[PDB]
């Protein structure tokens, strides 16, 4: 009953400041981006097999700044302020703002080499709480962790936060952005006009 | 410490009428019929090894109407309000309400052929969310959804919703009724007065 | 590259007069049913590598009229207007209005033996024009047909006509409904919004 | 990824009256002890290989009173109110209050023989709800579980209730003490600070 | 009767705005390239053994500006209009219009490993349409999509979609250009005068 | 599903000129010839497993003249109009308008050796566009080809160009006619009259 898919998608366009800005993003189908999100909706649960955030470059080699990636699991722990607090997380990884071109290889799912430059993470997956988790749509979550927080933990995996910092301007400057690469399995369909 | 029970016993009397009726059913021990919930009840938690829903008639050939079953997980996603929407959901069975005979097979326990007829559906069990699941009552479940529905994943592997159409008086007619057939293992024993 | 799904899902309704009634319906994602319709749409091509459109009653057995199923290839062909001509069709089938109940044995996914008497129909697949069709939207494709009806067949596999008659009204009677059981891989997904 | 610890410590004080006294602790890091406390919340998330409380004597062979252990597995459930219904529970062990000085061997992780006096108790750890959970503060969840208790079961696999009667004093009497031995599986490092 | 060919060759010239500029070409012998159009002409069809479009940079590592590349396989779709719709696309790469140098090595046909950062994107081939296509002459082609898109499927197996944006000045730089390496299989030779 | 059939019948009556003349006509079912025309029209599509057209002489060893003949692929494609261009095509064969008698061991079925001389010329089959073709009528095909050109391919595999020239008199003479020998795979059957 699984229908198993592999894709990359665009996730989110990223830019740089010289004051460090910390964000996060939830590990969920509909989250994810706009493709994942629409096929997903049409299965009632789903599992991640493999899910893995790349950052991709598209500035000159000489942007100044740098962007910082990693995993949390407990929606309710407070997420990282620092570069320090968040290296500390699993899966941190760091680099240049211009750096990570290497991290195609991953995209493309073409099979490469010279990745140790690449600016890529991927998910436990095997340690997550559990393996099947229900389609949720961020509206309904939102309003779930509105009660309390750690409604969330049944509901989502896990969050990615990121960092960005070192730039030379105050004002946001277009650096990269970061596609997400997974491998999922949906199952239990449902018609997508009753999935919450 | 694991008890293992197979057993068959009814869960629903069904009745038609000349409009569509959409119900639901949670999966879980309390629900399913009141032998189960007696039993259950003197054990912490459990975990559905197989649960099917067998629809048996009860009316005449010429008895106008059709049963459709089929299950939902995330119970904050919305119920079907249709037989197409129902149609997608997973284990969809559908039949004349004074079909499905060949169902008893499955509740006597006793291995037959002659299936194909059969108005009875099965639950992933591998796919739910998790394996154990705690004896609920309806009343403590109740109380949780009320606060917020997906405080229900964590409490329930899923619902069984039903539609009952085409009948030809628009007072209930009695088709026929559903039974519940399971191997259930009970672990982690408890004094039936406390669990809730 | 390939995404492999199984499903099953209510294709159209039925129902009876006592003058023969021909009608038919596209083999393509698009059409099959509104669920694979939205799913189907994430991909810019697809394959059949099983259909079968299965009819299920919902009336007593006391009901007059029958079902008549085939097959067609060449969309420029004219439909069959008589049971006569639609009994030389590829994967004819036909039976009691009333009758077709072991055919939920395919629906359900479920391996059963009484199937003689199903009135359920499968799909050439291996002798399809061609094995990768592009999603169509009817719109799109109702305009290319306009054009003219042989620029269709690049576009579609087959189509599925569906005869009834022998009915005991002049007025429709709702006699039952044909679902669709489909295994198909998409390939090349594709923004839906895109998908034309 | 995984940081596998094995590891005794204090867990509560124990003393004895003439009435009952019923009580508990959930068996999560954070209230085992104040060690492990501080150890776990360096990571997001852990698992319970095994977890044993195991009571040890103080008092001399004439002190009156008699302990009594025992797990629950659904926050939600009421708390046992007598010795008869605490019997019921899985893992139930009882003792006279200055009996069990052989549960040292477990303590000790020595390998030894004559236990069949110590009262001490283990956990189902592979019948839990999940293996992995996340480190909760009692703050973060008493929250939790003041929205609602089923909030908890998600972030708990347990609780121990004791109880403590046949005393010869109305005012308590020191009897010994419960240490708790586990073998934990510590993941995904965090930034102790931001654990909640 | 096959004539097999492996070469690589200039396909396009690419420059840089601070606007998004999304355009495509059809992946047919006409259109890679001037050199292969002549070659094809002489044959009546062809088959793609191999297609793959690589990006190589002519500006320095200080330019501003990115490139997004992938395929479409139904003509009447609609062309993306945006990277996140191109992201979804398949064989979707992106990368800094500077970077891409390691491609080089697949058009030089050399064997290499630091191919990670190369920006170039290969064709299905096998899960095209139709294997053996006709030789056209974008003229012809144009006349037919003229009177209906559809009539190109059975034309052209796929068109690449490309995407440049991020860069600095609002009139175009020159960045860099895209080659095309294939493997083309023709057959059925012809005088290139009658090839339409 | 496949009826499989081998036949020779007649195909066309040649006659010669002191000017050059070319003809061309479509390689399929409806054209061949009246007999597979009738024959074929009861099945809904079919594939060439192998066609092959064979020139029989009729005239005296004095006749001037010699025939030509050559296979083209795409009915866009303009049809040669010279000795030189035709004997570019595929399969191009060459000879005396009143040689070629050795042909006959192919019509008759039966094995030879003496075939060197033979103006006969067999069709790719392998390489065609696809397998399975549409039973198309001139009629339907005419008025599609009249759209656009292009909408044949789809619709057909091959033409067969002839060109006749090299004879003493300006009035057509009787040299002799062309049969087709194929074995052809016809599949779904359909009432003959509803074949376009
Ligand atoms: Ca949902
Ligand atoms: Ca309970
Ligand atoms: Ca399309
Ligand atoms: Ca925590
Ligand atoms: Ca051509
Ligand atoms: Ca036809």
């Amino acid at each position: 009953g699984i229908t198993v898919l592999t894709h990359s998608e665009l996730s989110a366009e990223i830019g740089v400041t010289d004051s460090i800005v910390v964000s996060s993003e939830l590990v969920m189908p509909y989250t994810v981006g706009t493709w994942l999100r629409g096929v997903a909706a049409n299965w009632s649960k789903y599992s991640w097999l493999s899910v893995r955030y790349t950052y991709i470059p598209s500035c000159p080699s000489s942007t100044a700044g740098s962007i910082h990636m990693g995993f949390q699991y407990d929606m309710a722990d407070t997420v990282p302020v620092s570069v320090n607090q968040l290296s500390n997380l699993r899966g941190y990884v760091s680099g240049q703002v211009w750096s990570g071109s290497a991290g195609l290889c991953f995209i493309n799912g073409t099979r490469c080499s010279d990745t140790s430059t690449a600016i890529s993470t991927t998910l436990d997956v095997s340690k997550l709480g559990k393996k099947w988790y229900p389609y949720k749509t961020s509206a309904d979550y939102a309003t779930a962790v509105g009660v309390d927080v750690n409604i969330a933990t049944p509901l989502v995996p896990a969050r990615l936060v990121i960092a960005l910092l070192d730039g030379s301007s105050s004002t946001a400057v277009a650096a990269g952005r970061i596609y997400c690469t997974y491998t999922i399995q949906m199952i239990e369909p449902t018609a997508s006009a009753l999935n919450n």
